[PDB]
Formats: structure tokens, sequence, C-alpha cells
């Protein structure tokens, strides 16, 4: 890689509000960027215990750790050392909407992610405010190039306590801070699991596997 | 299969309007339902030549022909001989919206699809009314069970003449006419290509490969 | 008016499907186009009794009968004798979507409206399929000019049996068949009431008052 | 009013990001709450000069100053001294989305508004990032009660330099911190004008007239 080692670490500084409730989070992560393997530990440093499902924040806590085949240009890795930013819109089926923005920078062997999260209109008796969600189903992000940016769309779904799903549509725009070689139409399959946490989720550990690929049936 | 042979044929009767323009279509198709392989020939029997891109109609012309692994229940095949119906909403990025409804019945070795298509708000100088589209990128439909129905979401994209993409979000609801064994969270990867057509697309031939699968990274 | 008399009549021919259920409707209407007063009688000539709330069809049954102040150009009236068409998208809060297209022509003292209605994804246990709706709250359509077309947006709401509202967002695009003088940013306030009907709504009578105006607080 | 004087003042503390760009704003306002008349002066205290149109922030800078007829219960005024909060979603026609949350408190004769603004996906060559907008057309918010909250929908539009409009749909949810008497289906007409500002809009003065009313044609 030259700029990105086979083994990297990263820090996460997140801030934001959910239905008006302010909060702050810090995380320490590590993983093999070229293997698409990752793990991170979060701490609600302010505003905890959170009155909403942690699952809505788990996806906001690292694109550089995506396994890209050699024949598919890696938009995000190419952006360093300059780095990139991403902007995300999350539309939940019960009307809740979230806007999230990240700034990813690099320093030596450590990535630094600054995140601003804004979510609202989560129904008081809904899955999020009642904490009835149980993790995200594995997902598949559809990605393509446009205006020098990489745009990703994903039909996410949170498993519900008692069965059923709580749908959320994701739209993420990755913006490199310098022009890079754009990839073709492809996908990134992911698995995001909370592997550990304390009773009130003021402490959480997450694992994620991200692998890019070309259309299965082409 | 018992009800669905290894080799089947099917007839398509489509009717509808696009920005007020009425039209009728008839098709003769054939394929191997258990192999997910298909081919169909369409004829614009009324209202032709069509003043809009044929690509918006190609996806409306056959779920029974989807290759499902044995460990994933095939919602659509299970529905026969009773059959099923599907309702679809297509949201294009330039504001155009389409609502499509199908009724799939079976008689011996032949499937019969009756289709009603309603599309409007296609900008006069847009890709559809100017016929600047060049086929659909291969897609991946996210499917899950709910209320006894199978619901599918797909981020489709039409290739544009001169480069670039014209996005369309698909939402399809499959309704069996009798209760069947519901599948888990899965996907269906597809490839839909117009393999032949005359000058004004009043005649068209399409090929499609549909394969179901479980999450890649799980 | 010269082309539009002070008292006019009109015929309505509607066809369409709701969750796959086909139907046909015919109506005889009359009103004072310059006073914005209207009344029409509908008959479900085919596919009745309808298994869904009639309220979703009441708004599809006459823009020429809108009272426009003299200082606000009347886009629709100006279009005659050539006439115009309108395309409408209806988004209900429970996910149901409808696409509607009309063609308005004139012959002497009578207007003729041909309508195609396509609605689907109405939840089986929802307000529409269970017939729990009780009319539309009076509405206010926001209108402005663009590309020679008049575009209207309206936040509609159906009153529910037992209290509460069932929201629906309307987007209507009016397309004159000949260039006309475009109006500025304005609104059209309406009142649409079912004044009579038989037991299964296979027969219905509707009254409507439509008045254009400039912003109240400007 | 007892709690709200005929003449009041208020302070505004806003913070947020637009396409990743952080900023802070402070304002001093005054007005006659029962007359629906208002005026406020803003200062970009941090992150200026802003690289985006100020118009997107003008609507985030005071519901208490709305003239409500006596026969229509004033949800917001009733909430004091406890106060209320509002959550807003802004959907622009070019894809940009904003989520805004406010907290309105009262102390004597002064209202205090704390605001968090999150906006993103504003196209770099769009009206907002290029500063081609010229104020909001007067608007009309559709309001109704639900779950003890007041919900408002508004079809907003920004005038564009060179003619034309840039559409934005508003959805605002007002949440009183204590139960109050809920109003019926009604509207609030508004006029929001930037009456003064310096060259780079790091200083701005805004005027607003807000009047509630029942449906015009009922």
């Amino acid at each position: 890689g030259g700029v990105i080692a086979t083994q990297m670490t990263y820090k996460v500084y997140m801030s934001g509000t959910v239905n008006g409730h302010y909060f702050e989070v810090e995380g320490d992560g590590k993983g093999r960027p070229y293997e698409g393997e990752q793990t991170v530990k979060l701490t609600v440093t302010k505003g905890g215990p959170l009155p909403f499902a942690w699952d809505i924040l788990s996806p906001q806590c690292s694109i550089p750790f995506t396994k890209y085949p050699e024949d598919i240009p890696d938009y995000v890795k190419q952006s360093f050392p300059e780095g990139f930013t991403w902007e995300r819109i999350m539309n939940f089926e019960d009307g809740a909407v979230c806007t999230v923005s990240n700034d990813s920078s690099i320093q030596g062997n450590c990535f630094t992610y600054h995140v601003k999260f804004s979510g609202l209109n989560f129904p008081p008796n809904g899955p999020v405010m009642q904490k009835k969600t149980q993790g995200w189903e594995p997902s598949s992000e559809r990605l393509f190039a446009r205006g020098g940016m990489l745009i990703g769309n994903n039909f996410m779904a949170l498993k519900l306590e008692g069965g059923g799903h709580y749908l959320c549509e994701f739209k993420t725009t990755y913006k490199a801070k310098k022009p890079v070689k754009m990839p073709g139409y492809h996908y990134v399959d992911r698995k995001l699991d909370v592997t550990n946490h304390n009773k009130d989720y003021t402490s959480v550990e997450q694992c994620e596997i991200s692998i890019a690929r070309k259309p299965v049936v082409a």
C-alpha cells in the first residue's frame, strides 16, 4: 500500500443528537485494511446512558478497511494521505431520518474519524426509542462513480425483538480530497456485529467484515 | 417440481401508459425455471412506435424463472398452481414514477402474465423520452418476508448514452394466492439484456439470468 | 370566456386498478367554471362493488372549474379549446402509491375527461382496504410555473373513522397542449365532499369548490 | 397571556454543519408574539464566511411569535413556561437533506432557542453551494395534531437568480414539554425576508410575519 499498512488502528470521535438528546462517543479500532477485517471499542463519553438503540450509531463508527479485489479500483484507499469525507442519509420506514457526516484523516499508522450525527423523528413508542432492535442484517452496498465522488446505496434492515425487521435505506457519498481513479459499478458486502457491550451500552465492541466485488450475475 | 416443469414457456399481455401515451404489448417466452435462465420476445401490438425508452418496460416482462438453492424456500414457485401477483413502484432520480401490477397464472406447461403499467412525470428532455438509455446494469434485489408477502428492494441503474447512469429504485411486493413457506433474508442477482430488436423497438428480444443466494458476507 | 361558458357540463371516463383490482367509472358533472363551483355523479360501471375506499378516487373525478382572480393567469382555462392533460402522483403515509393521468378535452359546452388510475401497495388491514376513511380535509395546493407546465403540490389528509388522519402527498403536473401565459407563485384552496352515495358506493355524488389566490401573508 | 408578554425578545444559539463545514451562529430577536410579527439579527460567530447560501439557515432562526385566532388553540404558546422542542426535515429537490432540532425555553421576557443544524448532499455546482438563491417564497404550513404533538408540512421554494425556483419540502414536528389543548386541522401563512446583511452574510437581519388560520375554502 505504501501509505496504508497491512495492520492499522484508528480513533473515532463522534458527536450528535437523537430527538434532541446530545451525546459524545470515542472509539479505538484496529484491523487489516486489505483483508476487510475490523474491530472497534466505543465509549459513550457524554450524554449516557443513551435513551435510544445503539444500533443506529454502530454503522457510523470505517471505509478504509474494505477488501478490494485488484481489478476494482479502491476509491477510499487511493484518497490517502489526503483522505476523504463521507455524507450519509438514513431513511427509516417509520419516518425517522438521520444525516451523518464524517472526515477521515491519516497519521502514520492510525486513522482518525471525526463524526457528526443528527437523527430525529424517531417515534417515542418505536423500535429505536424502546430499544427493541437486535443488530443489522448483513448488507450489500451498490456503488458507482459520479462527479468524481463514489455513491453508495444500501437497503439495510434491523432485526426486531420478537421477530420481523425495521427497514432503513442508506445513501452514502464518499468524497476524496484529491482526484483518484474511479471504479466501475460494483458492490460491497458487509457484516456488522456488536460482539460485546455493558448493560446500558455505554461501552460497546463491534466487528465488521467488508468485501468489494463485481456483480454476481453479469 | 411436480407443477413446474424443467422447461416452461409463458405469454405476456401488457397494457399501460407513459406520460399519457397508451400502449399494448404481447410476448412469448421460454426458459428453465430451476436454472434461472429466461428469454422472451415482445411485440408492441398497439400504440407503437413508442415515444419512450423501451428499457423502462423490459423489467415488467417473470419471477418463476429464478434459480433458488434448496436451502432457501422459493416463495414464487411454491404459490402454484394457484399463482401469485406482484406490485411494483419504480422511482427514478429525475422524478418519474411508475406503478406496475402483474398477475401470474399457470396452465399446464405455460405461464400467463397479465400486466398493467402506469408511468408518468418523465421529463420531456430526459433520458427516457429522448431514448438515451442503454440497458440496465446487473442488479441485486434484497428480499425478506412480511405479512405472508415477499418484499423486494433493488437499486437499479440504466446506462446512459455518452456515459453515466440514470438511477431508479425498485420496490416489488410478491403476493402468493395461498400461504406458503416463507424464506429468510436473502438476495436475487440478475442480468437483463436486450439481445435483439428492430429499429423502433416495436419488436424486442430479452434474455435474463436470475439467481437467489444468501448474504455473501454473513 | 369565449370558449368556456358560464355554465358547463362534463363527462368522466375512468379506468384503473387498485392492488390489482380492475374497475371502470363514468360520471356526469356540471358547474360554473368561473365561480369554482362543481358537482358530479359517478357510477362504478365495472368491477364493483369496489373493495377499497372510494375517497382515493374522488380527487380524480376537473381543473377548469377553478375560480381564478383576474390578476392571476388561469393556466388551465387558457389551454382550451386545445385542452390539457395532468399527471398525478399520490404518496400515502403507509406506503401506498398511485399514479393518475388525465386528458381534458372540450366539445361545445361539455368537457370530457379520460382518466387512467393505478394504485397499489395499500396494506390489506389499512384504512383504504378496510374502508375506514371519511372524506378529505379541505386542501391548499401550492402552484408554480416551470418548463411551460404548471406544477401543484398538496398535503392532503383523509379523516379516519374513530379520529385521526391518514396522510397523502399530492403532486400534480398540468400540461397545456399549447403555450399559454404562465401564472406566478400561487395557491388553490379546495373543498371536496361526497354529498350522496348508495350503500356500496357503486354510485356517488361529489361537490367541490376551488378558488385560486395569491399568498395570504406576502 | 400571563406568561408571554405582548412584546418579547429572544436569543438564538445555532450550531451545525453543511457538507461537513462547521459553523456557529448567535442572534438577538424581538417581536409581538400575539401579532405574529418578528425581527432578528444574526451573527456568524464561527466558521465564517459561510461557503453556502444563507437562505437554508434563515428558517431555523421562532414559533411563539405566531398570530393565532382565539378560536384556534395555540399549541406552542400553551407549552410555556415549560417550553417545547421542534424537529425538522428539509428535503431539497436536488437531493440535499437537512435535519434540524430546536429547544425553546423561556426566562422572564426573553425566549432562548438552542439549535443544531445538519445539512449535506448539497451539489457543489448547485444553487446552495454557488449562492444563487434569493429568498423564500411566502409559505403556508399545513398543521394537524397527532400523539400529542403538532405536525407541520410545508412546500417551500427558494427564488433563483435568473428566474425559476429551487424546491424544498419541510416537515416540522413541535413537541410540547407538557400536555396542552390540541388544535384542529389548520394552516400558518408566513413571509420570511432578509431585510439587511453585510457582503458575505456573516451578519444578517430577518423579518417574519406568521399568521394561523382555518382552511380558506371549508
